[PDB]
DNA sequence: TTTTTTTTTTTTTTTT
């Protein structure tokens, strides 16, 4: 028999009832869905968790849906409680779902996650039949979904369909009134006509539904859409996101005829069109919601597009590097090029709620009208199937970017970010969707001149990449940070790391004097410098924080189109399903390191000489960047360039990786007993991988 | 040159270490500040002092604000360490900011205080020009602040601003409702409007400041504020007392926009007011905490 | 005592 059925059968008569199980054996994790914990009481001094999750175990026999006890969200959230582990559990308890006519739920309230499993058979059957329903739903509480598990933008599960084509539909008898008249009489009309209108901007998707709320799929998208008589901002209500998001895109003809005009939101702002001409309506909104008869939306097809109406045209604002050299910040563009690097996707806690994360990636995408990169902070745009599988070596579109530039710090800082109504496109070969547009042209003609010539542009993915470069003066840094978190404790850095979640990012500051820094070769005279200083107080230290490991996941390793799966696999967010691996995996170490040194180790007593820290130094500047003065100093952590070498072809003369690290030895050796001020990189891998890296050295 | 000077320069370079100074020459108390003592070992059986000392000791030359060792506050609770004394430091200690950049603190750890100084000069110059910073801070801490020497419930030190007076903001546009109106509609307003009320009541300050939460400016004053016929026990919070308590005088229309409301704390008493035919809302209290924008509190 | 941010809302009259 199986565990599943033994322990449901022990505790199927005792609901809520915390029952040790009479036998543990362990069981296979294979999914990890998120969704909103709602109907419990709040009351309670620990306010209930956010959110809670639901484990798909296995047993070798059946494989059953559990609901983890939100009292152990902590282990999805440091990422301990992953797909294809090997969890043992402690503690049973079952629950009957009232809105729902089926069988207990297994609850798990206390376990000991451990290990993979060699054995992740995911052709089990389920024990719940009920559970292996096609509509992937959670366990607890009517009609629920299933979110993203890292973010809440990212739409997850089969809810969100995908198979809204476009569909004939004659307009005789239909008004089609333009968006302008709208404008004036909406506040008295009380039928509102159709419209025609253009899809021209898209936005990702906002999740604004809260607990102890009876909110059914707290969805809404902003669709700005525009006729030849101006345009107007439209907002997708709850339960038609999921029904159309996956398949509305811009440059799609709709036709909306049963709608809510409304007197429009003050707290959001509407994006200026990329075509001045377009008359911008700001006093109107367009309201659809979910109607009985889905006819509120109809995908009007090109074919059935009549110049007599003049639609606008979906434009772009299509930028290259030397041109956005000389734009001013905030001014939205578009890009097109190549990417030359793809980084991990980080985390950010979003600024409104404390339990919410932005998913973003830095990207390096590049064309032939500069030797720099655009710089792109690329944020989840609602969709996961492009983001979490982007590689390089591929055409990457962007749709709204925002311009954002810093001139205060030596290194100018000039990298586009992502807007709300963005959106992302990976294109194939000659322009896909945007191939009338000159300058993609332009960025094919490029793309063919590089390959006939037989030049490839160095590509990497991964890595630890603090993009955002701390300026060279300590005051310069601090002139945006607040006095009083400016710097930390070497004590308090514990709980910084202790503190932070899946892939979550943070920068601290520690005062503290440079004791001992040691160089490790990393890739397959002096090496180890000692401070007496170190020699005399290294007996009396309460706390040597030991932190200075780096991560085979740190390193960026050169891209190879081959193991392209594997790569991206290796750096996206924790897949929420498990899915087998083809054959047999490479190891993570056989791939060559995009860097060119090896990462150092240094250890710094704080000015009481009471408590120690020992963080790793891992540079990310090539020496040609060295002898051509790139580097602030060679305590640093990048270039201004803040790239990676291309094609590197001027290492003969160069000094060698071994030359250069002995010079960051005695840079550092020159700060014996100087009060520095380190500036550490705190990121957290999932699994209590925490790593961190020194950023900068910030001498008096 | 000075003794201040040589005792630095002599335990400069040992933190956390107890010196007797080369030479002990009196010193005259120019001042003598009290604070909280947080950051401090609270597991040793004899709890230490829930409050620290700071004497700005003067020489002939300088003067540089030292550290008085928690140990050494029953000088100063018998007052027998009092401002103008003449005392002879026995031991010395260095000490470190580690959320300040800064050079060393001395840190006072065995005094002999004397007798009242013939001769005090208040002109003498500060050797750190770190502790001549006008907002005078205690030295210990990120961003703490010094209290009243003897009791809690008295502002003291630079903190604490005057210069707030009265700002004409137009009501054009502006959406006010009355007290009662979020008594009735205080759960489902996502957003609470505007309000136009006039202080009744102020409270005596009131420091909650305990030394291992790190909080900052413990300070909460409590209004009795009174829009229209309804009253209601306004409490400001955090950073927000030491900014509006000095200049607000009881009679002063406020108009407190983004706001909060809560429950009533179990333990108030919302004192009745002199007229008996207002409502006494007692079942919601507005909390006014710092927001980024100075508009929380526009006086009219 | 402490404690912040976010959106959600559907419907049968007028003629002069």
């Amino acid at each position: 028999r199986s565990w599943i059925q033994k322990v449901l059968e022990q505790i199927m008569d005792s609901p809520r009832q915390c029952v040790t199980p009479s036998e543990v054996v362990p069981v296979t994790v294979l999914a990890v869905q998120r969704y909103l914990l709602e109907d419990e009481p709040r009351d309670t001094v620990p306010k209930p968790p956010l959110y809670c999750y639901d484990v798909t175990i296995s047993d070798g026999v059946y494989q059953e849906k559990c609901y983890l006890d939100p009292s152990l969200n902590s282990l999805v959230y440091q990422n301990i409680l992953k797909v294809g582990i090997q969890m043992r559990i402690s503690r049973v308890s079952c629950l009957y779902n009232e809105k729902r006519i089926g069988q207990g739920i297994l609850c798990i309230d206390n376990v000991h996650c451990g290990e993979t499993s060699d054995s992740i058979s995911l052709e089990t059957p389920f024990r719940n039949r009920a559970h292996q329903e096609k509509p992937e739903r959670p366990l607890r509480g009517g009609k629920s979904h299933y979110l993203a598990l890292w973010n809440n933008e990212d739409p997850y599960g089969d809810i969100w369909l995908t198979d809204k084509q476009p569909e004939e539909h004659n307009f005789s008898d239909t008004k089609i009134i333009s968006l302008s008249h709208l404008e004036m009489t909406w506040t008295n009309r009380r039928n509102f006509p159709a419209l025609l209108v253009r899809i021209l901007h898209k936005s990702k998707l906002r999740y604004y539904g809260k607990p102890d709320k009876k909110m059914i799929e707290p969805y809404q998208t902003f669709l700005e859409v525009a006729d030849s008589s101006g345009t107007v901002s439209v907002i997708m209500w709850n339960a038609l996101c999921p029904e159309w998001y996956k398949s509305l895109r811009v440059g799609l003809v709709l036709l909306l005829q049963d709608y809510s005009v409304k007197k429009s939101y003050p707290f959001r702002i509407q994006p200026v069109p990329v075509d001045p001409q377009i008359k911008l309506i700001s006093t109107m909104e367009i309201c659809l919601n979910l109607r009985d008869p889905p006819t509120n939306i109809i995908i009007i097809p090109e074919k059935q597009v009549k110049p007599e109406w003049r639609l606008p045209k979906l434009n772009h604002r299509f930028t290259t590097r030397s041109e956005l050299d000389d734009m001013p910040e905030n001014c939205i563009c578009d890009v097109i090029g190549l990417l030359v690097f793809v980084g991990r996707v980080q985390r950010s806690k979003k600024k409104e709620n404390r339990e919410d994360f932005w998913s973003y990636r830095w990207i390096h995408i590049a064309d032939g009208t500069s030797e720099q990169p655009f710089i792109v902070e690329l944020f989840s745009t609602s969709q996961p199937e492009i983001f979490e599988n982007i590689y390089p070596m591929a055409y990457f579109v962007c749709t709204q970017l925002k311009v954002v530039r810093n001139d205060n710090q030596v290194p100018k800082l000039l990298y586009l970010t992502t807007t709300n109504e963005s959106g992302v496109f990976i294109t194939g070969h000659r322009g896909q969707p945007y191939t009338y547009d000159a300058k993609v042209k332009n960025f094919i003609q490029w793309i063919r001149t590089k390959s006939d010539s037989g030049e490839q542009k160095n590509m990497v993915i991964g890595g630890y990449y603090p993009y955002p470069p701390v300026p060279e003066t300590f005051s310069k840094y601090s002139s945006s940070i607040k006095v009083e978190s400016l710097l930390t404790a070497i004590s308090e850095v514990r709980k910084e790391i202790e503190d932070l979640q899946y892939r979550e990012q943070k920068r601290i500051a520690i005062q503290g004097i440079i004791t001992a820094i040691k160089y490790i070769p990393h890739s397959s005279i002096s090496d180890r410098w000692e401070s007496q200083l170190w020699r005399e107080k290294k007996f009396g230290l309460i706390d040597h924080l030991h932190y200075s490991r780096v991560y085979p996941e740190s390193i960026p390793r050169k891209f190879m189109f081959e193991h392209r799966k594997f790569l991206s696999d290796q750096y996206n967010s924790q897949p929420a399903k498990y899915v087998p691996p083809e054959g047999r995996p490479p190891k993570l170490d056989d791939f060559k390191s995009a860097r060119s040194l090896g990462h150092f180790e240094v250890t710094i007593l704080g000015l009481n000489h009471e408590i120690a820290i020992d963080v790793a130094f891992l540079p990310m500047y090539c020496p040609e960047d060295i002898r051509t003065s790139q580097i602030d100093t060679l305590l640093t952590s990048m270039n201004y360039s803040c790239a990676y070498p291309q094609d590197t072809t001027g290492n003969d003369r160069l000094p060698g990786p071994r030359a250069v690290a002995g010079d960051i030895i005695k840079a550092a050796t020159e700060l014996d007993r100087v009060h520095i001020v380190g500036i550490l990189d705190i990121c957290n891998l999932g699994n209590n991988k925490v790593e961190v890296y020194l950023h900068k050295i910030y001498s008096p």
